RNA sequence: GUGGGAUUGUGAAGGGAUCUCGCAGGUAUCGUGAGGGAAGUAUGGGGUAGUACGAGAGGAACUCCCAUGCCGUGCCUCUAGUUUCUGGGGUU
């Protein structure tokens, strides 16, 4: 529950800033919209992208109205974009999810939809708990 | 000396003279390295350690280890993209 970019193996980045993706979990949000991803050091024009196990900055686009509107925390568990694991196998999802997270990574709500992945499941283990299923 | 050419424009075939040029290098490898260019640069995590310090509240760092951002030089085993192999099938 910290700087996760020095913990974690290269994941193909799939979010660049301004993608929205779906909310997994039931806080009454129904998609979060990335604003931007914690650990981005600049480029010149390079959007920041977000993978697996990322924090992210975000707001709600559709959901409760007590969550729009405001600058949120959420941490990436499902991607789209492939990836390839150490072990040679390359992995992707269906959709994409997020869940809303505190600052220091405690997950706001208490069930999640869905399977999880392994790398964010690893950098997160309060997300980890809740998680149907893991990778 | 020898070999090869030539001389100034109204003819031809022969003789001299006088000039210019060639006369020892070719061809194929492996190396030297003067000079010039010049590149790697950052962050996080583990541990140190809830330790030093401090009344308390708070709260560090180096050896070492593991990742990562940017940049650079390549590569095509995998994954992805691309098809005028119009390859093989469909279909109007
Ligand atoms: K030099
Ligand atoms: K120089
Ligand atoms: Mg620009
Ligand atoms: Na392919």
């Amino acid at each position: 529950q910290a700087n996760v970019k020095g913990c974690r193996f290269r994941v193909s980045v799939a979010l660049p800033v301004g993608a929205v993706v779906n909310c997994a979990d039931n806080t009454g949000a129904k998609n979060l919209y990335v604003i931007s991803v914690k650990g981005y050091h600049g480029r010149l024009n390079r959007l920041p992208s977000a993978a697996l196990g990322d924090m992210v900055m975000c707001s709600v686009k559709k959901g409760k109205p007590e969550l729009r509107k405001k600058v949120l925390n959420a941490v990436i568990i499902r991607q789209r974009k492939s990836w390839r694991r150490k072990d040679g196998t390359v992995i992707y999802f269906e959709d994409n999810a997020g869940v809303i997270v505190n600052p220091k990574g405690e997950m706001k709500g208490s069930g999640i939809a869905g399977p999880v992945a392994k790398e964010s499941a690893d950098l997160w283990p309060k997300i980890s708990t809740h998680a149907p299923a893991i990778v």
